[PDB]
């Protein structure tokens, strides 16, 4: 009482019979509690937040003496509001501390005396994981109370008689309650058991208080929404919650997806509403940000949902796999076209202007045909380039993957084009050159149907994986022996292309003898026996090399061919089906998706109307099943 | 594994536990291991030592991933470790 530290120590004791008497003083010297020499200049904490802080078994009864003190000081609503000025902590007001304290009772007697219910804890402690917090709650009492699985303070502060506690408030990031219920579930087998409970019990309980709005849709400041934050961030039993969610009463049986359409025994065709599954690209979709998104953790088992690979499916039989055929044998042809075009190319370049000839017509035919499929390859990279979904989530494919590919052909082709307007020897290297390129890509295609090779991931992960560095060390190994033997063999024109075989350490340049001992023990044979010459080292260290090159490399080869054949797995048909389901998405996003040639509609009105996305029409998907119960 | 995630609650022989508790806000909980033995900086033989030099222990693995062995080899790569 007389200072801060005594009073900082009495308090968290939790012993009353020493706070008896001091409210005399602190009236009687008027000394507020709420004033700045009782708040530790460090972050500015108050005697109830320590109270709160230091409860003994959940009961700390002088709190309510507490309380009762802080009124009779005349200063009350700012002894709740008393944000924390510090950095790492902030706004964690009372009831914060008091609903994460797993005690009712105080959070009832805090409201009861007007606590802010709308404290924003914009602590950097409450920034999720990545951001150097610990624990991501929404930054409100309420999200507060939803995340750490307290629904008797979540009901308490949805109907106190005092101050409310809208649902539909949003925290600075514009994550409102169940942007937040959806930040901090898991995969596990509990978080995901009580979080879709929570999330089920909000959102009814949101609706009924206001059904003009689905709480759902509500965006946090990257746009998102809690199906579309489960499906980016990996959360799959939420998201598969939220995407099989239907619900009884009429009240609240507007906001469901797996709508029931008819039943003939043991048929049913379920109805699962994908209004936000796939948008047209008018507005981001759940499908886009699962699948063209590669840094998600789930991919896979999201994508295997039920709505998602029945969609995919549908999509296939449905211009996906028609237009994959077409254009696959549309680039072959191409391909075919620029290999004929470049090999019948005029002799050493000299590119004249004859056709006037039959097959110099098709000659000419040929080459304008390649040049039309490359500028439509060019212009769809370039399209591709413009159209950015969302800063963050796009395709971003320069310098990876296979896209890269594509445009460095194209580049390939105009230059070329342009040296061939120039006729210049030793310059149309790139046409050829272009050509290997261009038939790389066709290793990049057979991604679709029937088990397609799986070149792709080895040449994925060969490309700048362990193999990369294993040939590095392998290439400086070999180099390092060739400079070790040179040296040691370094000590009459004898008419051969290099300059000497050593003879008395002829030399010359290194790159020129490196080159042909690499050559020689790269063929093997051909041994050295010849007599003498200096003692058996030479030939015992060859012999090492040579013994240990072949069976280390066949053995570590081997075993690594083992290695991932146990490891290419169902999670290798996994990379199929990302892959298939690539190809179906780029194909549709590549012509207009909107005209008539979308996925199936649904009810209009009604029993099937609701504002979740695209009008009371509802475009909605229906897979058949037959169950025996 | 247990002495070394032994923790004891009355205070008269609560001084000899290892994993002391720090705070927890709610379902976060961070557990404070005492590694006072499992490293001494070479003063004293550790028990990191013993466990991962010696060639001849028969669970050599199992023992190295306990719980403050794993992380404490962990951080040590992430701090004048993997640099």
């Amino acid at each position: 009482v007389f200072n801060r530290p005594i009073l900082f120590d009495i308090v968290s004791r939790g012993s009353t019979a020493d706070l008896d008497g001091l409210l005399s003083f602190l009236l009687t010297h008027k000394k507020r509690l709420t004033d700045e020499e009782f708040r530790e200049p460090s972050t500015g904490k108050t005697c109830l937040p320590k109270a709160l802080l230091n409860l003994s078994n959940g009961r700390n009864d002088t709190i309510p003496v507490l309380l009762d003190i802080a009124e009779r000081t005349g200063n009350m609503r700012e002894f709740i509001n008393s944000p924390f000025r510090d950095i790492y902590y902030r706004g964690q007001t009372s009831l914060h501390i008091a609903i994460e304290r797993r005690c009712k009772h105080y959070v009832e007697l805090l409201v009861a005396q007007g606590a802010d219910v709308h404290a924003q804890a914009r602590g950097r402690f409450f920034q999720p994981k990545d951001e150097g917090g610990y624990f991501y709650f929404g930054e409100l009492p309420l999200s507060l109370a939803a995340c750490t699985n307290q629904p008797h303070i979540v009901n308490y502060l949805t109907e106190n008689p005092h101050k409310k506690a809208d649902m539909r408030r949003q925290d600075s990031r514009g994550n409102t309650v169940l942007h937040a219920l959806v930040a901090i579930a898991d995969n596990t087998r509990e978080n995901t058991k009580f979080v879709t409970k929570m999330y089920d019990l909000l959102l009814l309980k949101c609706s009924r208080l206001f059904p003009d709005s689905n709480l759902e849709t509500v965006l946090n400041n990257d746009g998102l929404s809690p199906l579309m934050m489960a499906a980016k961030t990996g959360k799959i039993g939420v998201f598969q919650h939220i995407i099989r969610r239907e619900v009884t009463d009429e009240d609240t049986r507007h906001l469901s997806r797996k709508f029931k359409d008819w039943a003939y025994g043991p048929v049913y065709s379920s109805l699962y509403d994908l209004s936000s599954l796939d948008t047209c690209g008018e507005e981001v979709s759940v499908l886009e940000i699962l699948v063209y998104n590669s840094k998600i953790e789930n991919r896979h088992e999201m994508l295997a949902v039920e709505p998602i690979n029945e969609l995919l499916r549908d999509k296939w039989r449905k211009f996906g796999a028609v237009s994959f055929y077409i254009n696959v044998v549309s680039y072959l042809c191409a391909m075919v076209i620029f290999t004929l075009t470049a090999y019948y190319q005029p002799l050493e370049g000299t590119p004249p202007y004859p056709y006037r000839t039959t097959v110099d017509y098709l000659r000419l035919a040929g080459e304008v045909i390649t040049l039309f499929t490359g500028v439509l390859f060019f212009f769809t990279s370039i399209k591709d380039l413009f159209t950015k979904k969302c800063p963050g989530v796009n395709s971003l494919f320069v310098d990876g993957s296979f896209q890269l590919l594509y445009f460095i052909y194209s580049v390939l082709v105009v230059v070329s084009a342009a040296l061939y307007l120039a006729g210049i020897e030793a310059y149309l290297a790139v046409m050829v050159f272009a050509l290997v390129l261009g038939w790389m890509n066709a290793l990049y295609f057979t991604r679709g149907l029937k088990l397609t090779g799986t070149y792709s991931i080895m040449i994925q992960k060969i490309l700048f994986k362990d193999l990369f560095r294993f040939l590095l060390v392998y290439l400086l190994f070999m180099i390092g022996y060739a400079s070790a033997l040179v040296t040691l063999l370094n000590p009459q024109s004898n008419c051969t292309v290099p300059t000497y075989p050593a003879c008395r350490d002829s030399e010359t340049f290194s790159a020129f003898l490196l080159d042909l001992f690499k050559l020689t023990i790269g063929m093997g044979d051909l041994e050295m026996l010849s007599s003498a010459k200096y003692p058996v080292v030479f030939i015992l260290l060859l012999v090492t090399y040579i013994i240990l090159t072949f069976v280390l490399l066949l053995n570590m080869l081997i075993a690594l061919m083992g290695e991932t054949v146990g490891q290419v797995s169902k999670e290798s048909k996994h990379i199929w089906k990302l892959q298939w389901a690539t190809t179906i998405l780029d194909i549709e996003r590549s012509f207009p998706v909107f005209l008539r040639k979308a996925f199936r509609s649904g009810e209009m009105v009604t029993v099937g109307k609701s504002s979740d996305g695209t009008p009371d029409r509802r475009w909605c998907f229906r897979v058949d099943e037959v169950n025996w119960s």
